């Protein structure tokens, strides 16, 4: 879209904590098709998308930075498994899932989009012939799915994850993987799938291909997809106080979450500093004292401390809990420093 | 719906007993939709589903919980075993099975919750142009797909059995459990899913992801699921007591049901506290003697019970019969403290 | 139906020879759902069907007695074989071809039963305008397949063959039968199936599971289907005593049969007492002698018996054979105390 | 087309660098087509076309050399990896795909290539009764599909890519490839499939198979396909010196298209003669140093140096950046020398 | 058809160098078509097709005299694989797509056999009501199926390639080879089999089966195919006096086409006796020193020496070339008695 590189990020920063290298790489990867628009063919259908290899650790936000950046291009997204086309059999849905998928959403976007757009006319003329019944108006599959084959051509943006789940000496006599790369291939080097809407052509889709690769390297993908990763970004684990942050900076992070939710019951909860603090450090005390999962570990720890106060919000109507650092110590409680429970309750 | 927190606790305690952490964690979960609602914009969609993750051992009121969640909800439910994607092959049917399956029961719930319903004229205008050739009006498929799309996108509920079959030296060259885990997650992490009602958009939907974990750990799951099993609650064993209550407090207990069943034949059957003590004794009895199957041990023993009434009280129309401890141990006999008998029998 | 469990036993016991247990056990689950439609709501679909376990060494009349019950219920049956659904490849039809089967059946069965019989103007209105362009009348598909999809629901029938084929140190690295049971499970547990007749809901249905369990334990079951599985019999091995009695006193008995087809060619043949003890003697002779295959022995002996006659009797119309015990001792001959002979001929 | 062998090399003289035997393989292969159309039946239909083996490392211009050869040909196009039809499994797409797509395609190029040819009519037309709603003219599917039927049948041009990974003392127990080889034979043995677009004879497209042979050799492959790729011909490494010249000779080469991309944003930046002297050396350099994936290595070097002004190009409205050596080894960096590094990053 | 066995013969002398006896097997079993014809019924379905059982080493023509026997009797053909039916997986198309295949052929055999054939009134009314619109008219499928059904009937011929591949101690653990005969036997058995374009009944279609049988021996298939192959006959391997006559003889050898393509360009060449016999001998040459791929080998010599020529014939319109042994000793070169490339280039 319209929108520059430093003005991606910005938005970007509203969401994701960090990893800035990271928020770089995506802007500079979907402004480059502002720029491809403005060149002229050749050229114009000559220059391929700047697809994105993002290497980190699970919870730091590799996912997060895509569905982010697909948002705000109002483009179609898709995340996916590559490991999904491993699994002993592959007689369910080969790689063309991937772009019909990513097609569907493409029509679903330019039809909400559109439903409640061109529709400078959903009253004075849907009735007085109430509404409803008006949205039938307009519409045009063949100008519909147009625009949607259009938009996945255009637009689309393909999250291709944990792609090192699929490389390379009694772990050898297993190159299926490599097999794998090979059918996702055609997809990344451009080509034209059949949908229910049309026919999509892959050619200038945008791909963002993660992976921790705490096994295998970038350097083991099949050559083919390595030129077709042009460009390559690392993700950084989150400290404690990334955490903190994310706790209430990301518009619609955790504590805006529940004291919405809480203030439907008609209670006000604050949280206390110290308590923001000590919520983070529980969550980061667990993930290093056995599996780090991230920054998702905030999510049990978070809905373990709203435990009490989301069952009986209904009985407190009126009240204002203030979730200090005791009431988080508390609430937590042995949980954290007990292994036993944590990979149980945590 | 509307009901709050304690509210659904009481309905639940009428159909379960115990359990009270299950339950506080399925009403939590539950409201936490009608919360949800009343937010706005984007955080309205923004919050998703708290998720729960039951961890018990077979016969304690796991899925009972949910689909009872799920009829006080008036909801579509499902429930779907872990292990079928995983049995060689997987040439039949994937994940999206699920949300096919549970989108076809919310249009079954739109259905004979409206032909009953909107119907407040299926008299005085069915005939006098019987009915039944009634209920073919107002329908408009178009309206009833899309509330019963509607429904699973709102208020969907999937109870997701046996997770923990599907985790994880030579017990480790099987990885394919994770590789499920992995098929499964899209649904979870919301997705569209396309099907014979239109398309359904898994965003909102409810998850009970239940499992033993006596062999694995819910840490052992991949951390993608863990971050989205918000809610942790554990399910305890019954005890013989519990068996006692269970015998004749839910609604439509197995006392009520073959005392109702025999006043069918003219018969009024009574049973002596005793010997409902005798009878949840020997369920117990058994299940520890051999394999604990929980509740379930009530079904055999009950029916080992009235077998020889539910035969011939055809014959016996008018009578009372009395079943004491006497009566029960008589019926039940030899066949408890015997466990050859008891593997077969019982 | 309105028949009685004494009213359907004795009509079993003029198709099958003892296995009294069996008989009470299916009248008892067959008379259930006569008490179940008495009650009324909620406590109506409450209640569940009472599923059947029957434990038995094969040919003694196992899925005879299932059989029976669904002739004399009017209901539509099915038989499978569990082992079915583990061989190697499950890439053909899963447990719902089950639900569909039977789903054909009860269309099949609302058919006949209506070309012949609402049909009380097959006549005076067929032709004068022969018949047979008549019965496509009345039909209208929308309540035909209606009253099979009520059918199937509340009178359907699913005999599980062999289910102890599916269950459980080198035998252990092979649970799929256990993942078997889990596919199994959906349809005694209750759920809906798409079929070109409409939705069947297998909330209802009647289940008999049988099973040698020579190996396994029904014990051995998962728990959800031992829980589902409520009304455990037991079948016993036929003595030679019960073969003289099947030969001649079920309804349809083989010797009925074979003078009834001879009568057709004009030959009256008799079958001396001894004759029959001689009969039965060799089928239970031949069965402990090598594989005792049940009554099922009494097939080829009696075809071997009824060899000679049966090729001429075209050739002699107007006669009257009498089988005596010495045409029997001839007829078989060396064949029986001969086990080379007895594993190909007989 | 009526385009000469020597022109057909200068054309390609203008995309691809070095590889002059291949340039005059597909020249040859080519210009063969417009030779056998004007000799006369039977002899026109007698000869089949000159398929090729391209037998060379990766990077060095093998698919390039084919793609470009079909743009200039005007000619429906297609690669593919033979590797896929190996792969544990088949129960997706045989070699009849290949076919297809192709066939797809050719429609796909008959239609682009009409609805903005034969409409010397878009206007004075279209509207005047704007236009799109006009293409929908002339078009007549009965004759679109037979020209694309018509165009794939004698202008075809498949792509196999590495082929030499399905030939063949352990290592021999795997016979499959061959096998493969087999499926894919009558394909260049010519014959008929059938197609959403009628049905397309294989008989007179042309086949390029390429592959490294570095594990096999072509004599290895099954006699008949030998017999089927009659030219031979081997493309080279390249030099450093060859990476200068792809990095600005090639049409659209990567320095042209930087250099449009940033005019995009209102930057002028250029190429220091030494600065892609040292471009290409690191290109070379890694791959050597590491694993040699060929001229692929410029994407990700290319990219690695224009980081940084491809972000805030925006903020440098107006301004000239003038990459020489110095901002290249500054750009690049420890990166190259780094193995550690150059597995990721490049 | 009329043709009479020295007839047939002296047509595929006409292109077959060479074997004889396989000429006149193929001769034999097509007159026999003619002569059932000529018998009345019940005789004439009595009759069953004379098939064969070519047995000899790669590249000598067996291919070749079916498909020419097939084009001489204007009949459907078809070639296949029959190790096609053993690669892991079967799981694409069984036996019945050989006579599918072969229908389709059959329907475009009297299609274009037929829109220039009864057209005789494709002018004088196609217009002045150009042509092409005209075509269809006269056609109807329902007529133009059914002869097609009754080609593949009365004259379709199925060439089964490398059958002795199908055969059969760890080598004896692997039957599957004898299952697929099995699979395959129904088709020469005779049977019927659905396809687009109605019934068609392989009963009366002739079978070529060719294999080398250098591992196996025809009397190692199963008995059921050996009594379907009545016709055994064995091919020689050719001697580089054969290649000699190939290479000039055969209407449309490779000399008459390169000689004609070349005149294309306006360039008449011309072969030295001696030149041919070089150029059979490198052809023979190669195949000794080497893997022998009979025939075929002449493909990439001839190719190989073309190769200067066939590039800039278009720069030299109206020369004549002469290629005499020098220009082949040179042409060719180094490549023939040096096997490294040889393996490559040849
Ligand atoms: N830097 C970050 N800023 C904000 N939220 C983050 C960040 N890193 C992780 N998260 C949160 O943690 C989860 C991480 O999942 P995701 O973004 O897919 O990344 P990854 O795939 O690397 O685990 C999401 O719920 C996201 O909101
Ligand atoms: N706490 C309980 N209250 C009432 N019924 C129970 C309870 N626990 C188990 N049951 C009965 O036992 C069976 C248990 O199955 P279910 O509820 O699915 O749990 P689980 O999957 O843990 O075995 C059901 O028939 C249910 O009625
Ligand atoms: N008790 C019996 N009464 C009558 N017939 C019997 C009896 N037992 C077996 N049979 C006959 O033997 C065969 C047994 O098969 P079936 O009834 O399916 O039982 P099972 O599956 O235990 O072998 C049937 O042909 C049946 O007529
Ligand atoms: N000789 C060459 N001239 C121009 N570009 C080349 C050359 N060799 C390789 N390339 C570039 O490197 C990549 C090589 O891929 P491709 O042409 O498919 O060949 P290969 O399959 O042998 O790797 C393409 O992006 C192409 O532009
Ligand atoms: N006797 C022959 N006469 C003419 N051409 C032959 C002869 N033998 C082989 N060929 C040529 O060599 C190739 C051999 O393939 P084919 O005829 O299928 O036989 P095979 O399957 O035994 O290799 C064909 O291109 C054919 O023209």
């Amino acid at each position: 879209s319209e929108m520059t590189p430093r003005e991606i990020v910005s938005e970007l920063d509203q969401h994701i904590i960090g990893q800035a290298d990271a928020k770089r790489a995506v802007a500079i990867a979907l402004r480059n098709r502002w720029r491809r628009m403005q060149l002229q063919e050749p050229l114009r259908h000559e220059v391929t998308p700047k697809n994105i290899l993002m290497i980190g650790p699970t919870g730091v936000g590799k996912t997060e930075i895509a569905r982010r950046l697909a948002k705000l291009a109002n483009a179609p997204f898709i995340k996916v498994e590559a490991t999904k086309f491993t699994e002993v059999g592959y007689v369910g849905k080969e790689v063309d899932s991937i772009i019909r998928d990513l097609t569907d959403s493409a029509m679903k976007l330019v039809r909400q989009q559109e439903i409640a757009k061109n529709r400078a006319r959903a009253e004075d003329v849907a009735e007085e012939r109430l509404i409803d019944d008006e949205a039938a108006k307009l519409i045009n599959p063949e100008e519909l799915k147009q625009k949607a084959i259009d938009a996945v051509e255009q637009n689309g943006i393909v999250f291709i994850d944990e792609i090192d789940k699929i490389c390379k000496e009694y772990s050898g006599a297993d190159v299926s993987r490599e097999g794998v790369q090979r059918d996702l291939l055609p997809l990344v080097e451009g080509s034209t799938v059949s949908t229910k809407h049309g026919m999509v052509k892959t050619d200038h889709i945008l791909f963002i291909a993660s992976g921790a690769f705490q096994v295998a390297r970038p350097s083991d993908l099949i050559p083919e997809l390595q030129g077709r990763l042009p460009i390559r970004v690392e993700l950084t684990a989150l400290s404690a106080a990334d955490f903190e942050r994310i706790l209430t900076e990301p518009h619609a992070s955790l504590t805006e979450q529940y004291k919405a939710l809480m203030a439907t019951e008609g209670v006000n909860i604050a949280f206390t500093t110290d308590a923001v603090k000590k919520i983070a450090e529980a969550a980061f005390r667990v993930n290093e004292k056995t599996e780090n999962i991230g920054a998702r570990r905030l999510h049990t720890v978070m809905e373990r401390l709203m435990d009490k106060i989301s069952f009986s919000a209904s009985d407190m109507n009126g009240q204002t809990v203030n979730i200090d650092a005791a009431y988080v110590a508390d609430a937590l409680g042995e949980v954290v420093e007990n292994e036993d429970l944590s990979r149980f309750i945590l």
